[PDB]
């Protein structure tokens, strides 16, 4: 009974979360997961500002309304070489990573590690936050509020 959450630096409060090392988050789980970080799904405008401060990934994730990949540098294997906030148009499937937005984060790039999951609820799952530098924070809890996600 374990969930691992790989997290990134924050850029203007926006960060990326990947669950269990693969695309595995539904839209409802995404919202609940951001909730556990005292965060929300970013708006498009919040994502564009994060982009402008240096945020890019090579992974699809939810924002409010769409599934996107922020890209600064063109790369042929990330969002088909596009730059900007690339919006997924056509897909059969429903599970992605997520982006989250924490209003209390610093305004520009914050590449310190995440050391807490402040708004998790009581529960039986060992949840481990894994930072890009390998540092880890664990706690027992739950964040999913929808039966179909559990
Ligand atoms: C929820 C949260 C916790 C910590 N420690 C940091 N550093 C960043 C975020 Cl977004």
């Amino acid at each position: 009974n374990q969930i691992d959450l790989n997290v990134t630096c924050r850029y203007a409060g926006v960060f990326h979360v990947e669950k269990n090392g693969r695309y595995s988050i539904s839209r409802t789980e995404a919202a609940d997961l951001c909730q556990a970080f005292n965060s929300t799904l970013p708006t498009m405008d919040q994502m564009k500002l994060a982009l402008s401060k240096g945020f890019e990934t090579c992974r699809y994730g939810f924002i409010e309304g769409n599934v996107v990949i922020p890209r600064i540098h063109p790369n042929a294997i990330c969002a088909a070489n596009h730059t900007g906030v690339y919006i997924l148009v056509t897909s059969n499937t429903s599970h992605y990573d997520t982006y989250c937005f924490n209003a209390s984060a610093p305004p520009e790039e914050d590449c310190t590690s995440v050391t807490d999951l402040p708004n998790s609820f009581d529960g039986p799952v060992t949840i481990t936050i894994v930072n890009r530098d390998g540092t880890r924070y664990s706690k027992k809890g739950e964040y999913r509020t929808h039966q179909e996600d559990i």
